[PDB]
């Protein structure tokens, strides 16, 4: 707030690159509710005029907030554009099982052979007997090399194992 010419070279320095927030506060600046609305969608090509994806919008019921705002602002809407793609923060992941069936791990060598496999499986049969869950380890390859690992483990079925 000096001089308008002074106000204008005064402006034009690195500080521009965060000054790229307040632009899009221009749509949104004194909302009723002070949140972000659908319009973050279009506020992109009403600036950047890019061609963006539906999927952006996909995740966004996901979860799009990872900055710990409870919503997404201008800014965070670009950086989450990219969220949509192949994430791991959609809730229910497989990650957990990799936890789940290294907890275990008989030889803790992070394989699971005959033994090790109907260790977990005893764990839930249903008068079954132990003679058909050695099976599990000569069913279960997704490679067929008498081999079950993580993803040999869940790639199951979840539900033997």
């Amino acid at each position: 707030m000096d001089d308008i010419y002074k106000a204008a070279v005064e402006q034009l320095t690195e500080e521009q690159k965060n000054e790229f927030k307040a632009a899009f506060d221009i749509f949104v600046l004194g909302a009723e509710d002070g949140s972000i609305s659908t319009k973050e969608l279009g506020k992109v090509m009403r600036m950047l005029g890019q061609n963006p994806t539906p999927e952006e919008l996909q995740e966004m019921i996901d979860e799009v907030d990872e900055d710990g705002s409870g919503t997404v602002d201008f800014d965070e809407f670009l950086v989450m554009m990219v969220r949509s793609m192949k994430d791991d923060s959609k809730g229910k992941s497989e990650e957990e099982l990799s936890d789940l069936f290294r907890m275990w791990d008989k030889n803790a060598d992070g394989y699971i052979d005959l033994d090790e496999l109907k260790i977990m499986l005893q764990a839930t049969g249903e008068t079954i007997t132990e003679d058909d869950i050695e099976e599990l380890m000569k069913d279960g390859d997704k490679n067929n090399d008498g081999r079950i690992d993580y993803d040999e483990f869940l790639e199951f079925m979840k539900g033997v194992e």
